[PDB]
């Protein structure tokens, strides 16, 4: 009955379902994880996205997002934070696995890209003592290179390991195929980021070949390239276990089609493709 | 008179002109060095292209492009590699400062991106002694990670670098800011090619916010977010002072200009933006 390890990110089906819609059907698929955006959320209100996972016993693997650090002045960078903690509350209240942190692209107008990446480390240090006071684990997500200079100028697993050996106990790493497949030290970041006990999530879909967008043309898992299969076994050797979040952006497919049949086929793919 | 340290990738005009055209105009605005493609030296004709470059005392700061090198089966990797060997004799006869190497992508099918790589290393070290004997420097472009899939699996100058060192010499690496410019670990990675002397090439375009496509969107410099008097500072201290070349691909705007606007304009960013 149940689907052991596998969540499904909203975004999967975000043009079909509302919160509690998307909730319904991946329940009727026994699908006991999700992972929201704080948009979806806010949508239905916290209330009663908290009193649905409560009602359900649903488990969240992640919260969609936090970050979005860097910024010209003082003021931006302290509003940026302070949206940081609302998210942690907003994390806490529905009992998220992590908060996943999206580090945010250079301040406008800059190409100090060496001082955005500053600020996100001091933006996250900031963030950390209402994090570990609410119980909320930080996931800072290495982004995919082509995102660096308007989304996220965290860019490798290295450097976001790097920064939670720089700021400590709280923060980890989310581990998404899109962002970091292509990484030619992958397996040895991985293995690493298992010593420093970090890994915190895992998303899964698929690199497209051709990608036909740089944002909205994931793939389902088993229609693209990446070697799914290999980078779940070396996570699990690194000792993450947690389950396997669905995380796709299609706007000329998967979001065109019934959630009912997404869902279907995430876990069909989840079966034999991971 | 001469614009000293410029040279044009012909792709920067590519709509707009064939080789002798290119050639032409680059020189109407004191412009001595090129990089031109294969493709634009097959149209003209090998012998034309190099009576062009010995009669105007041309440099070429490359040939564009060998590479490609995996493939499903050991006739198509001898395919490519013997390919290679022609691209070393066209680079040889118009006199190049070196043949960059764009890696290719998975061999189709294939999600065995360790092995593709391996493939990669393998071909190159096939092609060496060809490329040894003709005395043309191979240069290994890594390339923007998007790329990783479908047309380059050298994606960081550490791992380009990398293979630099198994291989020997012969071999060195181009730094086109486009494909390196978000690299976290850049600067080390500059230095250490430096130490190497491994540096042959330096390519310059802008990386724009927002990037509009995934191939035909390269900025020109300035326009972009690049820290490139930055990049080019590394370079020099790197102790590389070769020209920086052009390479822009634009679809929808430089490639829409007429082709003395774009020199003309190539020539003032390059005073005043690298
Ligand atoms: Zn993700
Ligand atoms: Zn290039």
């Amino acid at each position: 009955m149940q689907v052991e390890g596998l969540s499904i990110n909203l975004a999967t089906i975000r043009e079909q379902c509302g919160f509690a819609e998307a909730v319904d059907i991946c329940l009727k698929h026994g699908i006991t994880a999700i992972a929201p955006w704080r948009d979806q959320v806010a949508a239905i209100g916290l209330g009663e996205a908290g009193r649905i996972v409560r009602a359900n016993g649903l488990k969240l693997t992640g919260l969609c997002r936090g970050g979005f650090f860097p910024a010209p002045d003082a003021s931006g960078r302290e509003k940026a934070i302070d949206d940081n903690r609302r998210a942690v509350d907003e994390a806490a209240e529905l009992g998220a696995d992590c908060l996943v942190l999206v580090a945010g692209g250079l301040p406008g107008g800059s190409k100090n890209i060496d001082a955005a990446r500053r600020m996100v480390v001091e933006g996250i240090a900031a963030v950390l003592p209402h994090a570990r006071a609410a119980g909320v684990p930080l996931a800072i997500e290495p982004l995919h290179p082509m995102y660096a200079a308007d989304r996220a100028c965290v860019n490798t697993l290295g450097q976001a390991l790097d920064i939670c050996e720089t700021l400590g106990p709280g923060v980890g790493v989310a581990i998404d195929v899109y962002h970091v497949w292509w990484d030619p030290d992958l397996a040895n970041q991985i293995a690493r980021a298992g010593k420093m006990k970090a890994i915190l999530a895992h998303h899964i879909c698929d690199w497209l070949v051709p990608t036909k967008d740089m944002l909205t043309d994931r793939g389902m898992m088993g229609d693209g390239v990446i070697d799914l299969k290999g980078i779940r076994r070396r996570i699990e050797a690194a000792g993450f276990h947690g389950a396997q979040e669905v995380e796709i952006f299609s706007a000329d497919n998967w979001w065109k089609r019934p959630a009912d049949e997404v869902i279907a086929t995430c876990v069909e793919r989840y079966r034999n493709c991971c």
